[PDB]
């Protein structure tokens, strides 16, 4: 069948039916309908005022304002937050009541765009496959990054967070028109991955998305994530106001000038300093969501309440620290580069600051107790991945699925572990899988794109959009439209049980107890040692000037 044209709470709209076969199988495809009016500089989103007549939603709209990667602080202008649907149809009728699957993108907060861009190994953000091949309907939107989306005083000057209300907004229209696509409003289910995986866990846990969200998938990514929450947002607020001329240590004048500055002035001020230095850096990601009044109106932490009623998946790549550590220590493969232990030592100070030589000391204490030694440069360079894959996504994921587990009413929750090895001919034979892998096998690329695929690729893909779609029906990913390759147990703190993903899906690929002797370290004895917290007064309630 065809949707036609569907009637919105703004208007008409119509898209494009794309014939998938020569039964009647086809999907229809709108992209470009607005859910919110052209944000403003640094302020909140409206709801879109509507339209006269019919809209032709027929192809991607800009991406938001955003960096290029050298010079070009373009890539789309502020007038971006459309969203785009993916609906399947039948032959004989129009499809109705179907289970909703909202994408949100990573790009750690400064570059994204629905139109499957902006992003590294992995980009594309088709439905297409997913919602042909679960019966779903798929969802992408964009929100705003960078200084534009992020920017913020830390207080009622710019509170910040106003690329979170646009993944807001863009749930809330989803919530309030997908019926008329042939959706069903009670059914929404979130996924992301990286700062994506970040923003669903945040969308849960915010109290203005209270009844919206059903169930959420996190991948690579998570609300506590060390990277998720600016500590200081002022701190960088001052070095923007610094590079564009505006009033420095006045934040009233400062978020006035910034308010009214040149976008692309604001966008691109924000450069990321991937250089020629190894000072603490390479994972200073200034903009990013902040803990402000209301949207996120206290530690990530605290919040689980909200989500205690939405079944939750959330998942680990073996090493997804690999990407980001390779920036630090250039020695992936380099057979001729050894790292020695204070190379290590050096790498552990940097990612320890906070509780001095003596969290360094632990760390790297607990960290080196394996005898595969020098002889074995390959186990040195295998740990310092393991180390940044613990502190950047692992911990931080069994913490909030534990978290999760424990405060649940009705939710269900489920972990997993993805390591189908990464097969970049520039990495190391060791080699599993790294931050973003996982992307190509959701959307269904295998599939989609099949040349250059080997079978596993397609096993694999198969797989992970039978577990997303069932769960995005059922809340189980045992249970739905698809055959599931292996069973995928429940969580429970007893068993600290995770299905590990590959392509030998089968009854012993649910395991148990993932590395929880690192979990305990950093939660148990590292926290306890104490911190450099030392900022005199410059606390969270002392000399913030009420607010
Ligand atoms: C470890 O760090 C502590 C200070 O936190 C210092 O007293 C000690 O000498 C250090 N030991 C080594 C072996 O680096």
């Amino acid at each position: 069948a065809k949707l036609g044209s569907v009637y919105t709470e703004g208007g008409f709209v119509e898209g494009v039916n794309k014939k998938l076969s020569l039964f009647g199988d086809s999907i229809d495809i709108f992209k470009g309908i607005p859910f919110a009016a052209a944000p403003k500089a640094l302020e909140k989103p409206e709801r879109h005022p509507g339209w006269q007549g019919t809209l032709k939603a027929k192809s991607f709209k800009k991406r938001c304002l955003q960096a290029t990667l050298t010079q070009d602080s373009t890539y789309g202008n502020e007038d971006c937050l459309y969203l785009n649907i993916w609906v399947p149809q039948g032959r004989k009728e129009v499809s109705h009541d179907l289970p909703v699957m909202i994408w949100i993108y990573g790009g750690a907060f400064l570059m994204g765009a629905s139109q499957g861009a902006n992003f590294l190994s992995n980009y594309l953000y088709d439905g297409e496959e997913i919602a042909t091949r679960g019966n779903v309907i798929v969802v992408t939107f964009n929100y705003r990054v960078g200084p534009l989306g992020f920017l913020s005083t830390g207080d009622s000057n710019l509170p910040g967070n106003y690329g979170l209300w646009d993944q807001h907004m863009a749930i809330a229209w989803v919530k309030r028109n997908i019926e008329a696509f042939g959706g069903d409003p009670d059914n929404i289910t979130l996924f992301g991955e990286s700062a994506g995986g970040a923003s669903v866990s945040l969308q849960t846990l915010s109290p203005y998305n209270k009844g919206l969200i059903k169930r959420a998938i996190s991948q690579s990514g998570v609300g506590l994530c060390p990277w998720a929450i600016q500590q200081d947002p002022l701190f960088w607020a001052k070095r923007i106001a610094e590079k564009v001329g505006c009033p420095v240590d006045d934040t009233s004048k400062m978020a006035g000038c910034l308010k009214i500055t040149d976008p692309r002035a604001l966008t691109l001020a924000y450069k990321l300093p991937l250089g020629s230095t190894e000072y603490p850096k390479l994972h200073y990601l200034s903009f990013v969501p902040v803990i402000d009044g209301d949207f996120i109106p206290d530690d990530p932490v605290n919040l689980y309440a909200n989500a205690a009623d939405v079944d939750y998946i959330a998942g680990t790549n073996d090493m997804d620290g690999h990407l980001f550590v390779g920036m630090d220590v250039p020695a992936i493969n380099s057979n001729k580069q050894d790292v020695t232990e204070e190379d290590f030592y050096k790498l552990v100070s940097g990612l320890t600051v906070t509780k001095g030589l003596r969290g360094a000391n632990a760390t790297y204490e607990v960290y080196t107790e394996p005898w595969a030694q020098d002889s074995s440069q390959e186990t040195r360079k295998k740990t310092m991945v393991d180390l940044e894959t613990d502190i950047l996504f692992l911990i931080p994921t069994k913490i909030a699925v534990a978290q999760h587990k424990s405060h649940a009413k009705s939710a269900n929750t489920y972990t997993y572990l993805f390591s189908q090895p990464s097969r970049m001919p520039i990495y190391p034979k060791w080699m599993g899988a790294d931050h973003a892998d996982d992307l190509q096998y959701v959307f269904g690329k295998p599939f989609a794109t099949p040349l250059g695929y080997r079978a596993q690729d397609r096993t694999v893909s198969k797989a992970m959009i039978a577990y997303w779609t069932n769960f995005a029906r059922t809340g189980d990913p045992n249970t739905g439209h698809s055959t599931v390759p292996a069973n995928w147990d429940p969580y429970t703190l007893e068993d600290d049980n995770y299905l590990e993903i590959n392509k030998q899906m089968d009854s012993n690929s649910m395991k148990l107890h993932l590395r929880t002797n690192y979990l305990q370290f950093w939660t148990q004895t590292y926290q306890a040692l104490p911190t450099v917290t030392s900022a005199g007064a410059s606390l969270l309630p002392p000399e913030d000037n009420s607010q």
